This record gives C-alpha cells, structure tokens and sequence, in this order.
C-alpha cells in the first residue's frame, strides 16, 4: 500500500510579499508570494499529504524587507513582534524554511530574530559558530500521520535539513568574519545524515539553497545540488535554489544522471522554482513501506507557473502583510 | 519663431539587449531595449529635431554583460572590437552617453575600451585622477542644424554633460581606491558649465546618473538631481536614473519646486524612465532666440511605457545583437 506525498516548495522570494514593484511604485501580475499561493492552496485541494517549505533567500531584496529592518529589527531580535515575512509564512502554515545567503545581509542578530517568531523549523547544517559547533538547528524531525492509498494511518517520520553555500564569507563578510565559518556543502550533508536516520528519518527533504551544475564538483562549490544528488546517500528529495533558474527544464535532456521527464537527479526528485514567486515547485513521493523501513517507489520533481494558473491574489497573504505594505508604501514614498 | 527639440532618453538598461531572462532562459514582454526602441522610431517619426542619449547602467547586469568582458575583454580594450552593446547603441545613431556606477564593475581598462568603440561621446565630468585631471571626457558641444516652426535652418550648439555619484568609490573600492576620486555632483556641474557657456553652448542636457529626492541635500549626495535643478544655472534639461523609479509621477505633486504635469524640478523638465528599457524618457523644448542667445520658452518632461505601445522586437535592437545573444545562451546553458 503506498503514501503519496507532496512536497511544496518557493525559493528566492527575495520579500516580494505582494504582486507589487516598489521602484516604479505599481502592481505587477508577474510575481509575489500572493499569487503564488494560490498555486499552493490548489495543490493543497489535491493531496491531503502536502507539505510546504521555503528555500531561503526570503527575507531581503525590496523596500519591504528594508523596512522590516530599518522599523522593527529591535522587537524582531528580542522575540517582541514577528518579522512581516514570517507573519505571512505562518499564515501559510509553512511546515520548514532554511536560510539563503541574503538571510545573513542583515547581521546575525537579526536574523536570530527574524527565526524566534517562525511557528515552524528553519534549519541549516552548515554554518558553525567558530568553535565548530552548528550554528542554528540543523535539522528537524517530525512524525507525520499520513493517510496511505487504503485510507489508512501510516506514521512516517519526516526530516528537513538544509544548506548555504560557503560564500556568504564572502558575501557577507563584514557581518560574519570571525563570528561563523561555513563547512562544504556536501561534506555537511554526509556529517548530518547519518545522526538523522539513527533518530528515525523515514523521508529527508534537502532545503538546498544552492543551485545545479551538470558535472560533479569538489569541496566548497557555490551550486552543489549535483554533489549533493550523486554523493550522498539517504536523501530523498532536494529543493534547489539561488540560480534563480528553472528545474527541471529541457536543457538537462542528455546530460548524465540527469532525468528531465521525471524531474531527478540521479534518482532524486529536484524542483528549483525561479525566483520571486514565479513558481512553485512540486515534488511527488510514492512511498512503499516494507520491512518496517520506508522506501520511494517512484517519485517526481515538476514546476509550475503564476503565469496562465493565476489571476489574482491571495487573501490570506493580503491581509496578512497589508499594514506592514502600506507602511512600506509610505517609507519608499518619502 | 521657436525650435521644437526633442530629447528621448534611456536608463539602467543592465545590458537587457533582447526582451529576455537569461536566468529562467525565455522570451519576457516585460522589458529590454528590443521593444524601447520601437517607442525610439515612433518618437523619431514625429519630430526631425531629435536627439537620443543613454544616462548609464548600461553595459553590466545580466549574463550578456558577463558574456562581453568574459570572452571579449582583450579586444574590447585595445578596440580591436566594439563591445556589443555599444554596438546595438551605434546601430541606434545614440547621440551622447554616461557612466553609471556599474560602469566601473569590471574595471578601468575594460571600461576605457567599451567607450573607444562608442561613436558618439560618452561624458561624465565628476570622476577625476587622483591629480584632479578630468578622468573621462567632461562634456561635448555639438552644433546641430535644427529645423525650426517656419522651416529654416537655425544652427544650435548642443552640450551633453554627464554625473555618477560619489558612492563609486565604496561600490568599487577594489577597482577604484588609488586610482581616482569623485568630485560633488553640484560641484561638478558648478565648475563645468561656465566652461561650456565659454564654448558656445546654446542647450546643455546633463546625464545625471543620480536619482530624486524631494528636498535639499548637501554635498556627496547619492541622489542629487534636486540639487542640481536648484543649485545650479544653465542646465535645460536633465535625464535622471539610479533609483529605478518614475518621474513624473503623482507622488511629487505638491512637492514645492515639482510641476507634475510638466515633469519639471525647478522650472528645468526632468525625466526618469524607470529601468531594463521598460519606459522611455521623452523631453520636449521650445527655443526661441532673442538677440543671438537661445532660451527654453517652454518645457516638457514625460515618460512612455513599452507596456500598451509596443508588441515586437525591433529588427536593428535584434539583427545587431543575435549572434552575442546565441554565444550568451550558450555561455549560460553550459
Ligand atoms: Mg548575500
Ligand atoms: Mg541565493
Ligand atoms: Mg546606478
Ligand atoms: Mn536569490
Ligand atoms: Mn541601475
């Protein structure tokens, strides 16, 4: 008897909460986590079994996630008021997040902060306090009640880890020098891992943000997916971001370990949904349980588009971020 | 008997050539200097007295700007070959053009070259050696045989005068520490436009790299170009950029010195034509000569989108670019 599982999934929403350009100061029907959910409620409608997580890069990019910071970073840090973005993604009822390199453009504290008011886990396994000790909780587990193809109760264990990728060194290295260091990507996965199917993982969901190569790469990579796909083992699905490209898409036809119809690589189910809401990704699980140990029997990674699938926005985003909205209005109008 | 002048305007293209995401890898309506220049022909159409300049942020954004200094550094800075994008702008007839602030991203060299392949004068008088020489050319004076509303021939002297903010030096703090230094916009303009009056100037247009704010700032400002309005004398009209916001827009309306309708700061029309080719930047003047000195007797500042007015690529914008284009995708597919 099978488990059909959905996972939904946004990446480098980059706060763009609304279907709303700050800079020219209009509405556009190209993007924004509104009308993104209404693809997430539709899907929702399709599979009782659906869970819902972000990629990181979600916090900065636009006048909205500058006003979070400029108006509240001192009731964000001390648990106080929830950050506006988090607000919308308990609205959502998001069941994990991970942390993109934009998440850390506004200090450590910050973003301490900015997680103390999520209702759920956001997890990273790769940043370490100097010490070498992680950095921020770097995974979770939760048992699931999922109904299988009979109707019946099955208790599945589901794991989330996630990742950034080492640059934010780089990137961010005013903010982060001598306060974290970042261990390979890969590396992470494998010390992880293990610790995570000794405490009961049944299915582990890789929040990768992190984008695709079509060759294998060494230590320390930027778009480690491949990597991640090819060598390790005991993940069973991997969320991509931080490209802001599409996965799957025909570009991968022929390339080695790579299968574009179902949306894997090799064998594992990967979804990179754009950027800004423009997509959602969808990831299927069929699980099979035998020997009292879970297994995916078949599984896919698809896209889809706000584009032609939506029309208009979503109200409980809407009324979510409405006043934290117009408060930007007025900030960017000066 | 007055001269009807034209200036339409560019800005903060980010080297978006062909209306087309390199990150998601399709085709968009939404933007690029394709579609801008059918607004660029239909303005030309109208009036036989028309000029065109680009205000800068032109040459780096996208993966077509990486594709440039990344395959054709060497030739592009001995001249060897002309940067295509600055190709597509020759192919425009552009009559002036400015540095932005990412200008300087890839380098002094790289940019020296890009500007030897441009046939028309690219300005900026506000960088400068660490010796206080003018680092590029200041501004240009062009006498123009102009048309006026009877006819004849009325010979106009033309100056294009060009301004990046000061903030360059901690933007590009790598490429720039040591090697120059950035002189005050106002300041720029103060000492620089009693030379070109000296030179025969009869209008003076200035490419202000620099955004708008609503009142007064002092020196070093990022975002001078109410500043420059009121501060200054002899400038009679300003191309503005930076923000990647509109202007005119409603939001000014009331703002003492803003005429709205008019889109003018200080009686002087200033346009800022959003960014990525979505709007053009459109200036009307109406000269009159008055004992052998020219005046703006009237004044237009306005903004057209390519939403609603334009639906196809123009064959120059494409034909110039395809092959750069096709070594761009493929640059970018790996
Ligand atoms: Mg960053
Ligand atoms: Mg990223
Ligand atoms: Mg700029
Ligand atoms: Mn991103
Ligand atoms: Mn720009």
């Amino acid at each position: 008897p099978q488990v059909h599982l959905s996972i939904l999934a946004t990446t480098d929403i980059h706060a763009n909460m609304m279907d709303y350009d700050y800079y020219s100061d209009k509405e556009t029907a190209d993007f924004g986590l509104a009308r993104t959910a209404q693809l997430i409620q539709k899907h929702r409608e399709q599979n009782p079994n659906t869970l819902l997580v972000d990629n990181g890069d979600l916090i900065q990019g636009n006048p909205l996630g500058e006003y979070a910071v400029k108006y509240q970073k001192d009731d964000i840090i001390s648990g106080t008021k929830t950050h506006p973005i988090i607000s919308v993604m308990n609205a959502l009822k998001y069941d994990a997040g991970t942390l993109g390199n934009h998440e850390f453009n506004y200090g450590l504290d910050f973003l301490d902060g900015t997680i103390k008011g999520a209702d759920f886990p956001i997890v990273n396994a790769n940043v370490k306090t100097t010490s070498g000790e992680n950095r921020y909780t770097p995974y979770v587990i939760n048992e699931k009640t999922l109904i299988d193809e009979n109707g019946n109760e099955q208790k599945v264990k589901v794991g989330y880890i996630g990742f950034v990728p080492p640059q934010i060194m780089t990137w961010d290295k005013k903010n982060l020098e001598g306060q974290v260091q970042v261990q390979d990507i890969v590396e992470s996965a494998n010390e992880t891992i293990p610790k995570m199917k000794a405490e009961g993982a049944d299915v582990i969901i890789a929040l990768a943000h992190t984008g695709i190569e079509k060759q294998a790469q060494s230590s320390g990579a930027e778009n480690a997916v491949f990597d991640l796909a090819t060598k390790t083992k005991g993940i069973d699905a991997i969320i991509s971001g931080h490209q802001h490209g599409l996965f799957p898409s025909a570009e991968y036809a022929g390339v080695a370990q790579f299968n574009v119809e179902k949306g894997t690589i090799n064998g594992i189910p990967v979804v990179m949904p754009s950027s800004w809401g423009k997509y959602l990704g969808v990831i299927d699980l069929k699980l099979e349980k035998a020997d009292g140990s879970w297994k995916v029997a078949d599984s896919k990674g698809s896209i889809e588009s706000i584009a032609g699938n939506v029309t208009s926005r979503n109200e409980t985003v809407t009324n979510t971020i409405q006043q934290t909205h117009q408060n930007t209005l007025e900030y960017v109008r000066k």
